[PDB]
């Protein structure tokens, strides 16, 4: 096969992507060992769905797991009557998701389970895949002539040939694994054929962060979670929290081998110690550095010029309300809260008006990083930690370090009941989620 | 008695105003005829209550009417558990209102009935009185040395020695009377003893407007409904809609007689005509000019200088929500609506947070003027009809002409359930009222 493993692609045909996918325990070869994972479509990651605006998607999910499950179309601004976070598909049963891809949309999105209380073990076990919305912008020469790849960043731990079970500490921190994989492969080699690469990046891990840096190179950010930036942004490194996506251009500077690494990053995970009167919580500190892949540049690389512009960001109406959502923790109980409450599916927490804009101020009063996700309604991050964001683009996850306030501009789109929650999925399962009703 | 009739004053004593008032049908002499009115304290208007900030008011209202009644402490930012618009005092029963006068408060306020469906006939019949909150500002020489008077502007119509009954057309327009009175007197004479007058003005009419102008003189506005301006504002005339108050300084310029008039004003009241295929509604047009009082200046008047400053207006926090309230009419049905609905005491229309500020945009989509009143929470009028207000002061009624939008800054104070409504009281009785809950 190709030196660089990527999930198989399923494309819409004549404007329709019609597909049956099973969620099933699947024996496979992974990082060199045989293991049984939970997969969609018999692979890890699941197949990449590639569509265009205005396509119809008709996806029939057959539940072949011993527990109920469902799908969240992460990042898609569609109706919460389709992307229904409350729906349960019992074992053995099927459900068909049908929706039209919005006209003004582009980027890398993904699908995974969202049945409250069961997300973390199901996601950790291998249930996820990417969805790419192709754009007319992809035809500009600066992108068309680039070599494009998807990088699904997901870690795993195995025990007795199966995903390792969650411990109590995993429920508190969010579970990380020792196998730090790209597209389900252990440190693959990407032998580039072109001097410019276009990489779509997805953090599909439960809890692991990726402080991305390519040796000797900057990255040029061209898209965030839910759409293009207005113009490329040069960065030295790029942190992707759980649930986030980004697209970058890489302009290979000279021949050679360059490591793409996940540099050390401290997200505030905790351990326990006993020093003589102790048993108390103590910071785990920064993650150990990981090599994600080996990037081999071609002979005499001459990268394309960068695009001068990408997509203009919409001019939003003035907002009609300001919300404050405060995140807190009870680490030893592994309980997590928004405005002092845990999720209750029967309780509506916020009620807003469709087609108005709101300002959401999300404050992390905990000590751990928490990546805040809102379904259905992509947002523009104005500032985090009091620092203005250096670009305009649609996002649907925003990372908050301890103490930080994020200020978001949130246009409300589809009517109905949906959710917002931490995307360290253990924290969501353990209560850090609330309900928004849009009418 | 004094050439100029004013209601008797009841003052707090040692920080307490403790008073029993009866609401009772009362034979009296009015504008030269004997009539029976509905009064508080056996007089029309009722007694003026004069208090200071931090005083305790203990007012026991005995209902001696053949129908239920209650009190609204119009303009007082006190708790809606005291100023309770839903409370009913049955015939023969009593209720004690007890509250403390807020520390940061000054101006002319008033009391009258607010039992939904019965306000217009009860107010028209004579049930109202003023409440004055004295201020340390009253001690500055420019005010202390002025000659002070209260002018209660209220009209009346009599039929068979009693207030004229409401007709169907009265319910549509709001009832006006032919006797246009000041402090219950017909065109009294005010023989001034000082060159500067301080006049507290109250429009306690059901529906009549007073486009105020003093012959040959400007007026200097020093207070609006609920507090002082920041500095005096010179005006050529001053429109007071139902429920509004103002305080003005008058600087008498030369000896002589000067008429205070209510100049012609068209508030959009309607009549009916039949011209040959007709019976349809037709504008009544402007009111006929009325003389309110005769003002006699003293010998060689030398008015005091104006105060350079009054009270600085508070710096309000940034608002957290914007509301839109649209007023409409069904004239032939005499039904009146806010956002397409009529009042329902069981229905909460707006829910806000105490100690936050809201922006209320009130839009008149009717053809009549509607004076919009909010209980409990005084507001700052930012603009009306797209025109910025020329001063900062607390108001609690704002007049909207046909088509106009008022933009209000509304700090929410006391928690609880209260109301907002048109202060053409017939319109309130006929449905133009909604419910705000503050928590
Ligand atoms: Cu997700
Ligand atoms: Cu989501
Ligand atoms: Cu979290
Ligand atoms: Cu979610
Ligand atoms: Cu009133
Ligand atoms: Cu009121
Ligand atoms: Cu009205
Ligand atoms: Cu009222």
């Amino acid at each position: 096969g190709p030196s660089f493993p990527e999930p198989k692609v399923v494309r819409s045909q004549g404007g329709l992507l019609s597909l049956k996918l099973s969620a099933t325990p699947t024996p496979l070869a992974i990082a060199g060992q045989r293991a049984t994972l939970l997969t969609y479509g018999g692979s890890f990651p699941g197949p990449t769905l590639r569509v265009r605006p205005r396509d119809t998607v008709r996806l029939t999910l057959e539940n072949r797991l011993p527990e109920p499950t469902n799908l969240h179309w992460h990042g898609l601004p569609i109706s919460p009557k389709v992307d229904d976070p409350f729906l349960e598909i019992p074992p053995g049963e099927s459900w068909t998701y049908e929706f039209t891809v919005p006209k003004e949309l582009a980027g890398t999105f993904w699908y995974h389970p969202h049945l409250h209380g069961r997300v973390a073990p199901q996601l950790f076990a291998g249930l996820l895949g990417a969805l790419v919305v192709e754009s007319s912008l992809d035809a500009i020469p600066e992108l068309r002539e680039a070599e494009e790849h998807l990088l699904v960043l997901k870690d795993l731990a195995l025990q007795g040939g199966r995903p390792a079970p969650h411990t109590p500490m995993d429920w508190m921190n969010g579970k990380e694994g020792d196998l730090v994989l790209v597209n389900g492969a252990l440190r693959p080699t990407l032998v580039a054929q072109k001097a410019t690469l276009r990489l779509r990046l997805l953090n599909a891990s439960n809890a692991r962060y990726y402080r991305l840096a390519l040796q000797d190179h900057p990255l040029y950010l061209i898209a965030a979670d839910g759409g293009f930036l207005e113009e490329p942004l040069e960065v030295s490194e790029l942190l992707l929290a759980p649930g986030e996506r980004a697209e970058v251009l890489v302009r290979l500077r000279k021949e050679g081998r360059f490591l793409l690494q996940a540099l050390p990053y401290d997200r505030g995970a905790m351990g326990m110690m006993d020093m003589g009167g102790m048993a108390h919580a103590m910071p785990q500190g920064p993650s150990r550095p990981e090599t994600l892949l080996y990037l081999i540049a071609p002979k005499n690389p001459k990268p394309l010029p960068l695009p001068k512009a990408l997509s203009p960001f919409p001019t939003l109406p003035a907002p009609v309300v300001t919300r404050r959502l405060v995140l807190t923790e009870d680490m030893m109980a592994a309980r997590f809260f928004i405005n002092g409450q845990v999720f209750d599916h029967r309780r509506v927490d916020l009620k807003g008006q469709a087609q108005t804009v709101e300002v959401w101020e999300v404050e992390n009063q905990g000590d751990m990083d928490h990546p805040f996700h809102l379904h259905v309604h992509p947002f523009q991050v104005l500032s985090v930690g009091g620092r203005p964001f250096p670009y305009r683009a649609w996002k649907d996850v925003v990372n908050l370090k301890a103490g930080e306030v994020a200020r978001l501009l949130v246009p409300l789109r589809e009517k109905g009941r949906t959710v917002f929650h931490c995307h360290i999925v253990e924290h969501e399962d353990r209560g850090m989620m609330g309900v928004l009703e849009v009418g």
